[PDB]
């Protein structure tokens, strides 16, 4: 809807203009959907937050249990388009509560993720985020799930996971992301940029036609739509050479209201490609 293409000075000056920066984020709309789309009753105990909800025509539906039960259909997150427009490159969804657990595990399931990126620091969990995956092997609704391995790196731990439902068996990557700033400072910009790289890279390794990407934190708009968007830029720098936070912003939003939440977290994915933009210049 809104554009503003960035080319590499422009993106290092703009990065270090918060005046700007406010200016240009503060016009965006929102996109938030009204809570009336979801007359369902109980539905506010499949929510963390009940005034962010999934906008509807990009809203992932779950086909198990029953499918004739909007209550049992319903998971906050929607499906988020990619570069270019891409459809369905992405899942933003809320971290799990107690209540939506087995939830989660059957829109994986469903949606075949082969990767899961969480971004929730370590003192956040059970608050932000219900640990949702075993020591070792649980089952939910049929779909048996086995973590086969912990690989910890320094900006990050990557489980391995097997899933088995019936005869079928699939793999899937956790990632947890556990270097998020609370000061959005320039210092703090390499983990993430690294964690984008790494999936980037791991996404490419699933192959052609690639299934949606998990993305979450708590609510699944802030950081999940710094994540995003730092991914989709990325590849815009490497193809066009220039980027559009702007446009990119616009476009997240359209999928899931919310989408970064804050203008700190704006500037933080300029300083994330401005960093980008230098390593590619070597």
């Amino acid at each position: 809807s809104m554009s503003r293409v960035l080319q590499a000075e422009e993106l290092h000056e703009k990065a270090l203009d918060p005046f700007l920066l406010q200016a240009e984020f503060f016009e965006i709309p929102m996109n938030f959907v009204d809570p009336k789309e979801y007359d369902i009753p109980g539905l506010v105990r499949k929510n963390r937050y009940k005034t962010i909800l999934p906008n509807p025509h990009s809203r992932v539906c779950l086909t198990s249990p029953d499918p004739d039960d909007p209550l049992s259909s319903y998971i906050n997150a929607n499906y988020i388009r990619g570069y270019g427009g891409e459809e369905k490159v992405y899942i933003a969804t809320q971290g799990p509560i107690v209540s939506t657990v087995a939830d989660f595990w059957r829109m994986v399931w469903q949606e075949h993720t082969p990767i899961i990126v969480m971004i929730t620091n370590i003192e956040e969990m059970n608050e932000k985020c219900t640990e949702y995956w075993p020591e070792e092997q649980v089952a939910y609704d049929g779909v048996e799930i086995t973590v086969q391995k912990v690989i910890h790196t320094e900006d990050y731990r990557l489980r391995l996971i097997s899933l088995k439902s019936g005869t079928e068996e699939r793999g899937l990557k956790h990632y947890w992301f556990t270097s998020w700033p609370d000061q959005k400072t320039p210092d703090r910009a390499p983990p993430l940029l690294h964690l984008v790289r790494e999936v980037e890279e791991a996404a490419q390794q699933e192959g052609p036609h690639c299934a949606p990407i998990i993305v979450h934190c708590s609510a699944g708009i802030g950081r999940t739509g710094c994540f995003i968007a730092t991914s989709i830029c990325c590849q815009q720098l490497r193809q066009e050479g220039v980027v559009d936070i702007l446009k990119t912003t616009c476009q997240l939003r359209q999928d899931r209201g919310g989408m970064i939440q804050t203008c700190e977290q704006y500037q933080f994915v300029h300083h994330v490609m401005s960093l980008y933009e230098k390593q590619l210049s070597h």
